[PDB]
């Protein structure tokens, strides 16, 4: 089997994209934030603190005649930003772009951090890291794409995000009417339950290629891309008036500029992110200083490779028995 659906940006700057999921019987469509850094598949529902509901469609469990309790289950996740959810836990038919799994963990909230609530275009969040990240207790759940593996034609999904524009997951193939090019692999450590990955180097619009080793994640779950402070700063360097303000949370500059680009290694390969990319715009309505798109990850404790890094890419994400990450420009 395969599925392929299309993912939108929820706003002017792709703070972050949405697919729509059915889920239940009959089916009802929520807008799910597709995210290769976590593995709990969670919706606001009927089960949904009111005062902390504004805007998103729900799961309503008992309108599913598919539905079933999961007796004694609950789950509890915080994310790296400091956003936070928690409930209880229901299996139901849940499908994507017309692939379907029966029996998938639907972890139905009862609160949600006000980060979520306040993003009126997110209906739940689709985890598509390692199984071993799930937080439902006292038995662990299988993400979206655990489940559905051994059915798919190969054991893959890719994420081809559009910048200011819709893209597209696909679950079970690689498009090869999707890239230029080849597709460059490169190993992944799941360790951590991550997409975890080394990037062989950087450079700064036309500047030479540094060869260095830098570990980090693929997720699509996050908007910005964060590198280490040498990396950052080296960045920010050329790119005049830039600078790292400890009151915004970050390197802002001016929206005068015009931003050289960001290109990555993948082993020999090189991804080039365009520095309109690296542009999220006012700081604030009417400010003109701007946000940048590359931040650093001191203090996160791991660099993470969002969805500035991989909207520039198509990226293959390969869950063989020894999984590994492939890019190709697009």
């Amino acid at each position: 089997s395969t599925g392929s659906a299309t993912t939108t940006p929820i706003d002017s700057l792709d703070d972050a994209y949405i697919t729509p999921v059915q889920i239940g019987t009959p089916a009802q469509t929520l807008n799910l934030d597709f995210d290769t850094g976590s593995s709990d598949l969670w919706v606001f529902s009927s089960e949904t603190t009111a005062s902390e509901v504004d805007g998103q469609t729900i799961y309503t469990p008992s309108k599913s005649t598919t539905a079933k309790l999961l007796s004694g289950a609950t789950w509890s996740i915080s994310y790296g930003d400091g956003s936070s959810s928690s409930g209880d836990v229901y299996t139901d038919t849940v499908s994507v772009g017309g692939l379907t799994v029966t029996g998938q963990a639907v972890e139905s909230a009862k609160k949600v951090s006000s980060s979520f609530t306040e993003d009126s275009t997110i209906d739940g969040l689709l985890g598509l890291a390692f199984s071993t990240l799930n937080t439902v207790s006292p038995t662990q759940q299988k993400t979206f794409f655990d489940n559905a593996k051994a059915s798919l034609d190969s054991p893959v999904f890719t994420a081809d995000l559009g910048y200011h524009a819709p893209g597209t997951y696909n679950f079970g193939f690689i498009d090869t009417t999707a890239y230029t090019g080849s597709i460059t692999y490169t190993a992944v450590s799941t360790k951590q339950g991550f997409w975890e990955w080394t990037s062989t180097g950087y450079a700064v619009g036309s500047g030479t290629f540094k060869s260095t080793s830098i570990d980090g994640i693929a997720d699509t779950g996050t908007t910005l891309l964060y590198l280490p402070a040498t990396v950052v700063s080296a960045y920010w360097a050329q790119v005049s008036g830039a600078k790292s303000s400890s009151s915004v949370g970050g390197y802002v500059f001016p929206c005068s500029a015009t931003l050289p680009s960001f290109t990555f290694g993948v082993g020999s390969a090189r991804i080039v992110i365009p520095g309109d990319y690296i542009d999220f715009g006012p700081i604030s309505t009417g400010s003109s200083s701007c946000f940048g798109g590359i931040q650093s990850s001191a203090g996160i404790g791991i660099n993470i490779f969002g969805d500035v890094a991989l909207k520039a890419a198509f990226v293959v994400f390969n869950g063989a028995t020894t999984p590994t990450l492939g890019f190709a420009s697009k």
